[PDB]
């Protein structure tokens, strides 16, 4: 009966398009809880210049402070290794029986979902919520939920690329995160 | 030799994509001055539900506060009527000779520049600076400047439409503008 939304990501760093996704899903679904779920290492991704965990969590808290909703689920950081969503959700669900689970992903992840670990079991445990990325609308099958957001082409890779070349990231992240990155020397080469 | 940028708009309301445009242009061209230039009534657009002029100026100043650069140029508000850019620039330039003038527009205005008043004369007085809108890349002729920005599909129409239907505009405008719209009851029906 309780509605719980989880939004998974490497969040390296979290940015203004992640904020728009979270805001739109939260206001459309009106869940009882909303969790940002930072991975330790997200599968299907290379983890190069691994800054460590405290920095990523701090910037996610700065987003929550500004949005005025949300919590961090640190299960994946505690577990370490490759962060397979099926392992996360199996454990989360038995700590929160009697609630409906919603897992938010963008278009890029939706299109490679057959490559996720234990995907047939995970699709029975959560309702996937898919937001449009690099296009203006997203179609899904009737078992899933599509949420249409204003299209915003910002990525974490773009942010790290800019910082390394000395280009501004003003607006692309909130002011708090911008000053944190500069202040801590994150992504500088 | 002094470099001056003007960024014209109806700004009804100013929003997060306008801030991205301004930030990208400012950091790329490093002008000596940067002016937000609000029109009274911009040509080639319908002006139904005309709010007080002071509301628009207040929201623009909140963007300036956040960005940390820029000033309002109120020339068109003082003049009233249809706000033809040729008239604006002819007057502005006779108060700022010895300066190079740059005028920022997005793709939609670029594509209809033949419909602008006295366009042949205006192209001699300013360098047009074009940012991509509704696409990822903008080509221009060699006399103009293209600045590539992260594509962000937010419009003022979107903002007004959301507000009227009771939909959230969180993140799509800054928090100060969001609370200002709500408290002044703007765009409510
Ligand atoms: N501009 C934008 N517009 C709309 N959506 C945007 C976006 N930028 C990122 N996104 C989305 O936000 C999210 C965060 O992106 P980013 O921080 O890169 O994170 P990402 O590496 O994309 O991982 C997203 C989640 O999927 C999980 N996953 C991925 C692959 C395999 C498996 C498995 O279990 O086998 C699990 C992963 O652990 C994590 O919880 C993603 O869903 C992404 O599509
Ligand atoms: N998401 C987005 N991404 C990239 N660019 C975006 C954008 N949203 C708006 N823009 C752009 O920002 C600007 C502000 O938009 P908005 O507030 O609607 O304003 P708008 O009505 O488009 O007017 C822009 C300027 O052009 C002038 N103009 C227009 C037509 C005819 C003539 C004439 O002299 O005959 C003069 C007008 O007076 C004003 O200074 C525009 O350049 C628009 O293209
Ligand atoms: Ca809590």
């Amino acid at each position: 009966m309780k509605k719980i939304v989880l939004y998974g990501g490497q969040f390296n760093p979290i940015h203004t398009a992640h904020m728009i996704v979270a805001s739109e899903v939260f206001h459309e679904l009106q869940p009882d809880e909303f969790y940002f779920l930072p991975s330790f290492m997200s599968p299907l991704k290379k983890h190069h210049d691994f800054i460590d965990v405290q920095h990523r969590l701090t910037m996610i808290q700065m987003i929550i402070d500004e949005l005025g909703f949300g919590d961090i689920c640190d299960d994946e950081i505690k577990r370490g290794g490759q962060s397979y969503t099926y392992d996360t959700i199996k454990a989360f669900k038995e700590q929160h029986k009697d609630s409906e689970l919603y897992f938010v992903i963008g278009t890029d992840q939706y299109n490679q979902l057959e490559k996720w670990y234990q995907i047939e079991y995970l699709k029975e445990m959560v309702t996937f919520v898919v937001v449009n990325r690099d296009k203006n609308s997203q179609n899904v099958e009737n078992a899933m939920i599509a949420i249409q957001i204003p299209r915003v082409d910002i990525s974490s890779t773009m942010i790290r690329q800019r910082v390394s070349e000395g280009k501004s990231i003003q607006v692309l992240v909130p002011k708090s995160v911008e000053n944190y990155i500069k202040g801590e020397g994150l992504y500088e080469h």
